[PDB]
DNA sequence: CCTTCTGGGGAATTTTAAACCGGCGATTTTGGGGAAAAAATAATCGGCCTTGACAGCTGCACAGTAAGAGAATTATGCAGTGCTGCCATAACCATGAGTGATAACACTGCGGCCAACT
């Protein structure tokens, strides 16, 4: 979940010719994570989750 | 008057410094698996801050359009009646097939009789 700026920085510094491992060191990210993000379309910073059960569900129709 | 010393130059050789390229040893990095920790997200909890309402109640008036409710009128479909013709059914006889009936034995249902308890 590296933010827009983090992903932009990773992609740019990698494409400039800078080595990937020291890129990860500089940005404080795991080498596997950085390498995976190298070949990625756009910055991933969103997680989608659907609704979940609550306590007032059985009573909701009655209310 | 003569001899010896020295110096310059061209060629041959040697050594050391520098740079490249290859080989060898070390660390790094990538990938996968397992555990631990952090953070993010959602849900649930308590509580503070702020304000609306409760103060008789709302039914009516006008505007225009549309609908509808009741009564009178009209159209139409059903019904009723008479006369004639055609189709259906019914009546009889014959023959075949199905079912209700009859005999016999076995099992079960109902009515008459005896006994036990209150």
């Amino acid at each position: 979940m590296i933010t827009r700026g983090e992903f932009f920085m990773i992609k740019e510094m990698y494409e400039r010719g800078m080595s990937i491992s020291d890129i990860a060191r500089e940005l404080g990210i795991d080498r596997k994570t950085v390498r995976k993000y190298i070949h990625s379309p756009n910055p991933p910073s969103k997680s989608k989750r659907k609704q979940r059960k609550s306590k007032l569900d059985p009573f909701k129709p009655y209310l």
